[PDB]
């Protein structure tokens, strides 16, 4: 008969899921950003150009004024179109003369014989082209699209665990177990060899596997604990829906006091842990200790939860069990993100080196 | 005594191996090539060279004829020997005096200004020399030798699981369990505290751990299931070698319905799960619930499989249990395949940007 | 009642730690070589410098001697104090004329006409300027600072397992169990529901969980094994501290005969396996089978170990159980080291191409 500690293995696997919820999942990565460097290189290119070129960006009416594209349109073969928005962004601070003087000495390029400036201007244009050729590689924006945020991943984890965007408090305010569809008795709520459960998320599955009730409190109700039962007082025959005080007495079995560095292989190992413990039967798969008939909490029956999406003839948990599929989505986004962050580090290092050399007057006069 | 659900741990470990078999293991890595981009750069260098240099790769007779090295030997005062094959290969279309002009304009290099051509040629030159340097990296071919195919890996996995190159069908057609060595009774087949099993692959080990028979169907035969026993009807004392019908009744407990991305970490975890469940003794190591004397399937004996290659005094499974060593070989070959990928595509991104710059007419004119 | 094999799950998780100890944990990742490439480009740049420049790094008394800065202070009208230490590292070998002539030959610079030498020198100084700027990326300096060694992590793992820098021999010489604080009986040594154990490391936690004593050898003392009990002969009511012979009879249950590839994900998984197996109560957390009151080894009580640092209301094992926090440091170091190796890949490959380019005479003369 199912007694004390007989569900420690299933509790450990499920708690590996519950501990990821809340704000406890951390991305802990460096968003690669080379836009400031690029915008500065482009400013250096415009700062070092000939005034004739910058005068193409002034307004014919007023000097320190953006060229009104409606007033002075662009030529035909000019190809200046579409590059104007990037150029004007670099030219807008330099339309003022005082700033242009300031940027000249900031970039350490003011006060040189024309030949020296000619030499520096040529390399900077070449350098600026190399920086643009990398920043505009179609691999970028591809990787940038595959970037996620810590908050988007946290919301998905809390949806897979609680079906909410945030982890409920210790009273589970704004939370109702089993979507409010618990009905008759624990076997109807938690499932059987012929029927699925009413638990759609991870937390309610954990309650089906670990909660004690008024009947098993001295035997099967200690399957996830050691010396003292959870003491939920759950009486599903009378009141089916567990109250928040009961849910918290089961969640406290899981580590809700730490943090986890979000890795894709970390999610994979936790989902694999849960999925491999499902025992595949003719009509359902069972997670937890099961002896006979159903998941009623009876010490001769089972302390478990049942799913109809996975059987000994079909089903992959991370694809067909909804809450597991949601967490597998988080793993997939973590993968795309980790590959994107890595791929965007190469142009970031290149553009930093371009900017560093462009501000070395010695390297420019070689 | 051994009862329902007592081998869920071992079933999860062994099914983590089984699900890797068939064609379910995917090598989703991208085999890199940059030969496309490199060859185009080399053509550009020759398309931009002096016609005296293109005339070097022609026969002294017909202009469209290539130079016969036997007819015209190479100048021994020059290094023109080693690089002659790559030069001609790129030049071979350019020997045609019409393809040259087409390519000359196709690379935005046909035009005017013999001075501005020489400018372009000089930059194409440097870009080419840097491109061949970025890809020259000696340690190649041996790195391409440390490359495998998804098919070769899957054949090794199936050899670890089934001793075959392909997974048997749902009738185990063409499959003989235990290498056709089963005899006497279940303990002789599956081992004991003093002797090993006849099972040399993973599937047959899972059968020893999880099969019910004609005696334990109401007790220990339910060790890996929840509701109903597998139902093999195995009777080794009458017929030792089980049928495919019986074998499939156990394999249906594992997930044969999905896929698994092949990573060396994925193989390592699954091998450690099985390896650390081996209970090390003086003469054998036992996988599965063991109580008394042998792995006979009796509820007072054991539902297990025994190995003599690792004990409490010797042996590491990933090197001394043949089927685990074969699966570890997939892990070693995959960590080499991964390591060679990075060291064969690092030029790929650098070569691609060089082509964009070499095809930019402005970049040629600095 | 606690019987044969009831602690296999706990043995496998704790043996996942013990097997990391000794010199079995391996840092198989390639060790970066970034500074060595940079140091080589610096030495090449010095060989190519004018003899007047190299003469600035010798004192006036014996050319073979390095210039003493106190004897010949650097010109306060130069930035030479900013580059002297690196400059001197490159000059010192070349101070000897043979070593200089040999380097000029190795780098294909010896026997060069003045114009060709100056042309090559200028290109080498441009490549050298690019290599230095690349090393100035803060991510490069951070990555080299985040690189670990295998020996450092091996000492840390052994400190988590044995509280020692080296794994004790098969008689545990120099090792005293429970830091010499065992007393009274097994329940005070291994803990209870109200009190923590005297086990500060992982090896003594494995002993509490798996050691038979002179009273449970036929029942609970087989919780970690199959047929034959460990046979320690432990009698904590007479002599509390177990002898090294007893400790080894438990350690022989783990695989100490192989190796483990070190990785942050591999350490995280092994820690999680132990951390979530801890059954969290109001006053202690228990690892192992538990039925009644304490971890006394009695079949009606428990084969377990107790911690007071984690409860159902507080604590994360990897931060609050000291030996687990030690092992978690290894993971964090492996995290930064793995990111550092990845970030140093492209710049080290980029410096390598600079070295081969600076050793191609054709490229230097373009
Ligand atoms: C690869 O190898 C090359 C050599 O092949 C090597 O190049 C060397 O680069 C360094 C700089 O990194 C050069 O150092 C310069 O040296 C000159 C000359 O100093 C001598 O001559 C002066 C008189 O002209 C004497 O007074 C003096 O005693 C020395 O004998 C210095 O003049 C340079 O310093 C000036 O500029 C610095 C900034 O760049 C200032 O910090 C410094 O205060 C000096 O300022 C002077 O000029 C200012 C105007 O700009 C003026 O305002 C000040 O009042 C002041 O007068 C500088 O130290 C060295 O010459 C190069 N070696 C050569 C060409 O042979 C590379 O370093 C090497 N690569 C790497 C990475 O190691
Ligand atoms: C890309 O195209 C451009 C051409 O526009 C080039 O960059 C390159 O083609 C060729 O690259 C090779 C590799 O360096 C160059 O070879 C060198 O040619 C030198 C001159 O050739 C000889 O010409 C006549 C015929 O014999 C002779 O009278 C001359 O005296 C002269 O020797 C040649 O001197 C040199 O040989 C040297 O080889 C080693 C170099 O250190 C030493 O053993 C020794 O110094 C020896 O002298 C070498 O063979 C070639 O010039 C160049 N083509 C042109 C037109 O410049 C293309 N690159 C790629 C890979 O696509
Ligand atoms: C950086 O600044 C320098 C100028 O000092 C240039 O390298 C470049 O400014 C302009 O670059 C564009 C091309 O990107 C040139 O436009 C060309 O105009 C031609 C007609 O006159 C047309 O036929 C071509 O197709 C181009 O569109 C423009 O001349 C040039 N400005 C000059 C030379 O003053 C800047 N580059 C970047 C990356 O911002
Ligand atoms: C679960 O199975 C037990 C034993 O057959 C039964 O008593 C319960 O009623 C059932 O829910
Ligand atoms: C396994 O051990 C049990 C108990 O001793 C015995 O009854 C069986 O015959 C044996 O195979
Ligand atoms: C552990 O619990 C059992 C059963 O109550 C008791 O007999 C032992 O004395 C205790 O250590």
């Amino acid at each position: 008969n199912i007694g004390t500690g007989d569900n420690v293995l299933h509790r450990a696997a499920l708690c590996g899921i519950i501990e990821l919820a809340g704000k406890r999942a951390k991305l802990e990565t460096a968003l690669p950003n080379f836009q400031n460097e690029l915008n500065s290189i482009l400013e250096l290119n415009m700062t070092a150009a000939e005034p004739t070129w910058l005068d193409q960006f002034r307004d014919k009416d007023d000097r320190s004024k953006p060229r009104d594209l409606t007033k002075q349109p662009l030529p035909k073969d000019t190809n200046w179109a579409d590059h104007w928005t990037a150029w004007a962004k670099a030219a807008l601070p330099l339309l003022n003369d005082e700033t242009h003087q300031a940027k000249l000495k900031e970039y350490k390029l003011a006060g040189l014989q024309p030949e020296k400036l000619e030499r520096a201007r040529n390399t900077i244009r070449r350098l600026t082209a190399e920086a643009v050729a990398k920043a505009q590689d179609p691999t970028v924006a591809e990787s940038t699209a595959d970037l996620t945020t810590e908050e988007d991943l946290q919301k998905q984890i809390n949806q897979a665990v609680y079906s909410k965007d945030t982890e409920p408090d210790d009273d589970f305010n704004g939370y109702t177990a089993f979507e409010g569809k618990a009905s008759t008795n624990r076997q109807t709520i938690c499932g059987s060899a012929v029927a699925g459960s009413k638990a759609t998320n991870a937390m309610d599955a954990l309650f089906c596997v670990c909660a004690d009730d008024r009947t098993n409190g001295a035997d099967a109700g200690k399957a996830c604990v050691a010396g003292t039962a959870p003491g939920t007082g759950w009486n599903p025959g009378v009141t089916a829906t567990p109250t928040g005080t009961m849910l918290q007495k089961v969640r406290k079995l899981c580590n809700t006091h730490g943090k986890t560095t979000l890795s894709a292989a970390a999610i994979e190992g936790r989902l694999t842990a849960v999925g491999n413990l499902l025992t595949r039967g003719s009509a359902t798969s069972i997670l937890g200790s099961f002896l006979a008939t159903d998941c009623s909490g009876d010490q001769g029956s089972g302390m478990c939860v049942a799913y109809t999406e996975v059987t000994d003839a079909k089903g992959t948990p991370t694809k067909d069990i909804p809450w597991m599929q949601k967490l597998d989505s988080v793993r997939i986004k973590l993968q795309k993100h980790e590959r994107a962050v890595e791929k965007l580090g190469k142009p970031q290092h290149d553009l930093k080196t371009i900017l560093t050399l462009a501000k070395d007057p010695a390297y420019l006069q070689l």
